[PDB]
């Protein structure tokens, strides 16, 4: 099986639009977390969200816009990003060889919901004839391979909050089997009021700060009290190293391993026992030591125990685990786009050799005080290597390794 | 690699709720197709559809259905007809080697607008905790994974209308590459005016034969305006070859060769070229003559030419070229269901050795003269080898062939 190396990113974040912005918000613990005055105004319980702020009609031009809902906007912007960073031709994008899995938690369900409406407002003619693309599931990679050209491979995973982590290590596979040599990997979400609601319905996502947004995700505080939700998109680029090498590519990191499992448990709580099962068949490929973990910790009060459990089982406690820091305390949960955007906040920190804060942990819950939680950024460290978990409703576990390429 | 074989299939749809029925639409040719008054009523101009006619609360209880959508629901029944079907232990169905990877073309729309219209009506707490697996587009992997104990691969392809056309080729390839030994895969869709009206405002479906809904669905007619949509489900299970021979399983037929590709040209119509290119990859790995091709055409004026043109460039016409009967002109175009099911259709046709008729042509488009289109059922015939495709929104392109198991 070949090697497969990362050789592109691009994002758009509630952490920033670019990945130096990115890069600048990790370091200093910057939040992306905002009040939703439109959650207020609906009656929501959670106030709270994650943003980007970026103007998509100066990045993508209005024919472009006529399939795009504003997930699969930002994931066309990402896309280019990453096709700048990663120095492609026309060639090299578009091709036999190259292919590409994209994903989203959901499709645009603002789209959905506007057709409805104006069905029965105005009628079903008025919804107009380019809805489609926005309301299927596909519609992350169905806009970038029709607008990019894409040849090869091309299709959306979809696994809840697991998505792009999914779509990259599928991508991953089909590179490693020969079957394609290129691949752009990764995910995106809209962040809009009827998907967020959903989830606001079930009581997932935070409403005890709403008068304090920034700090409203606090993954492993003991009064953490659900997820606060956020849009985005990132892209990876996948080549085969020898075609990474033979073209004077930079490389971001190798990817070493991939676990994917299921609970086979509960809807909307995770066992624990799967989560195990995916790290260690992510880890069976690997062979060096775990410089730092990306965790899925949500903030959620269910969710951030079972997961540190399940690295006490496979790393064990204090000194001899690896540190963990939960980026989504400063970014949200982006949902679709988390799995890929945590793989580039780790190949950052990788880049830039720091580990970030696990922000807003004003009270270390008890149970997690014998792991190694980062509480400050760790500065001039060497990290090699680094494992991201995502996890996703339904009982769906993926899991990630990217190394630092030394040959 | 391994051999894959499939060793039980379950069915939901138009043209009937199980196999058996089934069997017998295809042998007589009988339409799923009716009328829909919803959609006159709505201000369609399409007013007909393929409806599945199953009691949903006699085959699932009340607690599954819980966190199902109607076409999850439609899944789980499918899944539970594939597991019958096969014989499978509970064991065999819930265990690390065994995976999922089930999808839909969209969520549950009609989850969605209820949802947004409760929220606005009477508040976000009215939505319920238990929308957002039926909301994702994950919601049928995360069902029915969740619901029979899934243990290994647990996610769905999304691919519009080849998603479960990706999701057997993707089941086929985890079983080849070893890592896993079963898999259930398929797909679903709802059938929903809030899916529907997307396509209607798009002038996609069928609306001339309104008065004669029976006979809308003429895929080569030289008349056809347009799909019928549909809903439904289906669920092949696959193993390998070995795992399959040593617990005595029925071998309805292996897994031979598997495509996809992408046009990277237009969004909502086929470039031609990439489904050439999707057949040849699905026909480099077969060994025997195709004896019959279930293509993916839909009865769209613009979408049955270019595959027709590129049967013509693979096979040549006239004799030499395989029987080609397209079966969505009695069932229907159940979008992300109709992979599946029409793996199921050439898989129940090869058992009982006939090829239907290609339905409701009153007259041939004379640009298809020249090919052999079945007109007449055709009887006594042996059937070894047979190739499927479907084609998707965003020039997406999956084949498959399936060839009678001789050892
Ligand atoms: C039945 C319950 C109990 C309840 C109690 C405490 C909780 O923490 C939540 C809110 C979420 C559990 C969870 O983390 N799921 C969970 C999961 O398995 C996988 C992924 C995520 C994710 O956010 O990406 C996730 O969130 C659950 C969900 C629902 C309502 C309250
Ligand atoms: C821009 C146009 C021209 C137009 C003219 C004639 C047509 O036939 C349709 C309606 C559909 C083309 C098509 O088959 N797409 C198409 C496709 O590529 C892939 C799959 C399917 C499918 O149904 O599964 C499909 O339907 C197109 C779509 C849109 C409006 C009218």
């Amino acid at each position: 099986m070949r090697r497969v190396v990362v050789t592109g990113m691009g994002i758009v974040s509630s952490i920033g639009s670019n990945t130096e912005e990115v890069t600048a918000s990790l370091r200093e613990a910057k939040s992306g977390i905002s009040r939703a005055e439109e959650y207020a105004e609906l009656g929501f319980r959670c106030q709270v969200h994650g943003a980007p702020d970026i103007d998509i009609e100066s990045l993508v031009d209005r024919r472009a816009m006529r399939f795009h809902g504003r997930g699969t906007a930002w994931n066309h912007i990402a896309m280019d990003q990453a096709i700048a960073d990663a120095g492609l031709t026309e060639e090299e994008v578009s091709n036999e060889r190259t292919g590409i899995i994209m994903g989203s938690g959901g499709p645009s369900t603002r789209t959905i919901v506007d057709s409805a409406d104006i069905t029965r407002e105005k009628g079903p003619k008025r919804v107009g004839p380019f809805a489609v693309p926005k309301a299927m599931s596909s519609t992350a990679s169905a806009t970038l391979a029709t607008f990019f050209k894409i040849k090869g491979i091309n299709y959306s995973i979809s696994s809840a909050c697991a998505t792009s982590n999914h779509c990259i290590g599928n991508a991953y596979e089909m590179i490693q089997y020969g079957k394609q040599d290129r691949m752009f990997a990764g995910g995106c979400e809209d962040l809009d009021w009827t998907l967020s609601v959903l989830f606001d319905a079930m009581g997932a996502m935070s409403s005890k700060y709403n008068d304090t947004p920034s700090t409203a995700s606090r993954a492993y505080d003991k009064n953490r009290d659900g997820f606060v939700i956020a849009g985005g998109a990132g892209v990876l680029v996948l080549e085969d190293l020898e075609t990474a090498l033979a073209r004077g590519a930079k490389i971001y990191g190798e990817i070493v391993g991939y676990g994917a499992t299921s609970d086979g448990y509960d809807m909307v709580a995770p066992s624990g026992e799967g989560a195990i099962r995916c790290m260690k068949m992510a880890l069976s490929t690997v062979t060096s030591k775990i410089d730092y973990i990306n965790p899925h910790a949500t903030s959620t009060p269910a969710g951030d125990a079972p997961e540190i459990e399940a690295i006490r089982q496979i790393f064990g406690a204090g000194d001899v685990c690896p540190p963990i820091a939960a980026t989504k305390s400063l970014t949200g949960h982006s949902l679709g786009a988390t799995g890929v955007q945590e793989a580039i906040y780790s190949l950052l920190m990788m880049q830039n050799n720091f580990i970030c804060e696990s922000a807003h942990i004003e009270e270390l819950d008890p149970a997690f005080a014998d792991m190694p939680i980062v509480r400050k950024r760790i500065d001039n460290v060497q990290l090699n290597t680094v494992l991201s978990n995502s996890f996703g409703f339904g009982g769906t576990n993926a899991t990630l390794v990217f190394q630092r390429y030394q040959g």
